[PDB]
């Protein structure tokens, strides 16, 4: 007996989310954004990558609804209050140590 | 301030490698099924709705991250997963998505 189409569709959603997290740079970004607010520059900095790129990851992270934004003048501050991201980071924390 | 240490980058690389092994819908269905049930390659391919080519591919990627165990009885290889990591991530996903 094959798996229902529902579990097939759920596997697609879950894998979409995990795909958003299954990148080292994105992992570092989400770590940083979970523990503090950052303007895009400082963030590109802490994770040690360039901003064409940092925009790269922020876009894929926004696609999975994993980050929040706030705007002061024309400066955007990113953060993450995602329960999903926090649960996965918790899991990884337990797997690899905190 | 201080960009992230090289060690946190290497930890992110490992963690992301693991998540990458899991960040595929087919691999999620496979690991869900294999936790913690022995299945032969044929039955697994039928359960996950795959041909032996894709299943071979997926299983190879799962073995690369040490996520599955095998046992051989004569002419049959039986697959399972007793991975603590896989179980923690599946637990998280269960709680995230119901």
């Amino acid at each position: 007996q094959p798996l229902s189409p529902e579990k097939h569709e759920e596997a697609e959603i879950a894998a979409g989310f995990l795909s958003a997290m299954a990148n080292p740079k994105r992992l570092l970004i989400l770590d940083s954004l979970v523990k503090e607010e950052m303007a895009v520059g400082a963030l590109a900095n802490k994770v040690g990558l360039s901003q064409s790129a940092l925009s790269q990851h922020l876009s894929k992270l926004r696609a999975q609804n994993l980050v929040s934004t706030r705007r002061d003048a024309q400066t955007i501050y990113y953060s993450s209050s995602s329960d999903s991201v926090m649960k996965i980071l918790g899991a990884l924390s337990e797997i690899y140590g905190a």
